[PDB]
């Protein structure tokens, strides 16, 4: 289906291809801004709602296929032939998902800090409990919320990322569906080679794509290009974002 997103058109034209802007798990269109801001320089640049997540509509449904099917719809519904797609995480997985089904709709493709494979572990069940607290309370504010995640979570960059998400003290993300379509989030359906020049951009302190995932990557991504960033962890877009712009530059530039 049709996604919400926001568009914005390049302050210079430079006839490059739109480029697609994809969020991870719990996120929002407003995540990967930081990328945005520096993109639209030369690109015309959409941001999207993942469905489930932000302002886009509610779906029972949470898989690739799906998730990828709804950038053909979106794409479609802005009508663009084909576009550069630079996901984060979940966002990564969509994104990697499409070149399996409509691949002449890429043109380039940045998958951050994820890897083509079903991680087969559960890494939010915290994080669930601390947004279920929060519902459960009579939390109205960000603050409020925050107080009630610390007792959760320490990680005071993670549950700032939530709270993007918090508003009118509600969730804008679909609790239910994410945690009953968990397993298919941190899942994954093996797909065809895209052989093509692909970029992962990995943190140096996570572990979403470290050794053991290299030959499922590979298999799906011949031609993936790898670019560790030092010192960041799973969100490397929120705190290094000029080494990530770096290395995705230098790739679109492909010299």
């Amino acid at each position: 289906m049709k996604l919400n997103i926001r568009a914005q058109t390049a302050q210079n034209q430079h006839n490059n291809s739109p480029i697609v802007l994809v969020h991870g798990l719990f996120g929002s269109l407003d995540n990967l801004g930081v990328l945005a801001r520096d993109l639209v320089n030369d690109h015309n640049i959409i941001q999207v709602d993942v469905r489930n997540h932000g302002l886009s509509p509610r779906e029972p449904v949470m898989n690739y296929p799906a998730m990828a099917q709804d950038l053909v719809d979106t794409l479609d519904a802005l009508q663009i032939d084909k576009a550069t797609f630079i996901g984060h995480s979940m966002g990564g997985k969509a994104v990697m998902a499409l070149t399996a089904l409509a691949p002449d709709r890429i043109d380039k493709l940045v998958a951050i800090d994820i890897a083509p494979v079903d991680y087969h572990v559960r890494r939010h069940d915290e994080i669930f409990a601390a947004i279920n607290a929060v519902s459960e309370s009579d939390a109205q504010t960000r603050q409020q919320a925050a107080a009630i995640m610390r007792q959760h979570l320490n990680e005071e960059g993670v549950i700032q990322f939530l709270l993007k998400s918090f508003v009118d003290g509600e969730w804008r993300f679909n609790v239910p569906v994410l945690w009953d379509q968990y397993p298919h989030i941190v899942g994954w359906e093996k797909i065809p080679a895209w052989d093509h020049p692909a970029l992962f951009i990995p943190g140096g302190n996570s572990p979403y794509v470290s050794e053991q995932y290299r030959d499922d990557l590979l298999a799906q991504f011949p031609q993936a290009r790898a670019h560790v960033i030092a010192g960041a962890g799973h969100w490397v877009h929120a705190e290094k974002p000029d080494a990530v712009l770096r290395a995705i530059r230098r790739y679109l530039n492909d010299h």
